[PDB]
């Protein structure tokens, strides 16, 4: 909508206070026009029409339960645009500061978070499984990844491909967790999972078995669940990412690690310059030396790390 910038006040699903971007034009709209061409939140109203109606508030304040999982889907939408434009020099999920629209209270009870093709979608969960999805930075950071992969990459969403798509996700959900740097770590929607239940997540990079996903290739899952195990299989990818970044010996094979940051450029330059719609993890291994070499140099330790964490997890 056509207005003046403004600056709200709330508190997110956690109940922690912050300052959101607004649009004043009558009522305050959760509307930030302080990045691209804006990010746009929408109350879905319990309902699964999309995408609802843009946020609007009388007073700019936002304390009210009601309003906290859209404060968060809009905030961390806003790190998000800001990660990927300073690290990546990448200017929203199209490369041209596309507006980012996002809807909250989608659906009753409803335990999942998704890009739609055209927008975020957050369920409030159930108060069981999870708590309003939005509050996860990780969790938001995932789905406007999704966004970037399509695209770029354009990974289709199934089987090695779906399972690589799943990773890049996870990668840069975490990657965005670490750069707004409250309570960074490597597991995978933490704060919104589970509330009844302390110490676990949804799925780890770390150690992905820890919530029954594989850690090797030769653990792969072969079946159709899952649109071909796409959540499980990225365990894989996941915890090959994590032993370039962090080190370990993995099933004997031992990984120098080389850091968040050189992940981070190695596998947004695979993602941007060398994957495809199909890539198959073999595929997405020799992307990420392609990647590491161009960045780094072919005798670059960089590059040796990625192969041993590869093969680390059985990935040649
Ligand atoms: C980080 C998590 C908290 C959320 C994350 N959601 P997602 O992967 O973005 C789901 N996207 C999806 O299905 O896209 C396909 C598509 C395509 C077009 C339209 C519609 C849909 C996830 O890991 N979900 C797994 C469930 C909890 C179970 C486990
Ligand atoms: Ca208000
Ligand atoms: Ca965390
Ligand atoms: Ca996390
Ligand atoms: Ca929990
Ligand atoms: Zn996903």
């Amino acid at each position: 909508i056509t207005g003046t910038s403004t600056v709200g006040v709330g508190r997110g699903v956690l109940g922690d206070q912050k300052n959101i971007n607004t649009t004043y034009s009558t009522y305050y709209y959760l509307q930030d026009n302080t990045r691209g061409n804006g990010i746009f939140t929408y109350d879905a109203k319990y309902r699964t029409t999309l995408p609802g109606s843009l946020w609007a508030d009388a007073d700019n304040q936002f304390f009210a339960s009601y309003d906290a999982p859209a404060v968060d889907a809009h905030y961390y939408a806003g790190v998000t645009y800001d990660y990927y434009k300073n690290v990546h020099n990448r200017l929203s999920y199209d490369g041209n500061n596309a507006a980012i629209r996002s809807s909250v209270h989608y659906s009753q009870g409803y335990n999942n978070a998704f890009w739609n093709g055209s927008q975020m979608v957050y369920g409030d969960g159930d108060g069981q499984t999870f708590i309003p999805l939005s509050g996860g930075i990780d969790v938001v950071a995932h789905e406007l990844t999704h966004a970037v992969t399509d695209y770029t990459a354009g990974l289709i969403y199934q089987n090695e491909s779906g399972a690589i798509n799943e990773a890049i996700s996870d990668i840069f959900g975490t990657l965005v967790e670490f750069y707004a740097n409250k309570n960074p770590d490597w597991e995978i929607g933490e704060d919104v999972y589970t509330p009844g239940i302390s110490g676990d997540s949804l799925r780890s990079m770390s150690d992905p078995a820890k919530y029954g996903d594989p850690d090797h290739y030769s653990k792969r899952y072969t079946g159709t669940q899952d649109n071909g195990g796409v959540h499980i299989n990225s365990g894989i990818i996941n915890k090959a990412a994590y032993l370039i970044s962090q080190g370990g010996t993995h099933y004997g094979v031992s990984v120098v690690g080389i850091g968040r940051d050189k992940l981070g450029k190695i596998f947004y330059r695979a993602l941007t310059q060398y994957l495809t719609p199909t890539s198959n993890f073999s595929q997405l291994r020799a992307a990420a030396v392609q990647s590491a070499t161009d960045l780094y140099g072919s005798t670059s330790q960089e590059v040796a790390s990625v192969k041993q964490a590869f093969d680390a997890v059985g990935v040649k």
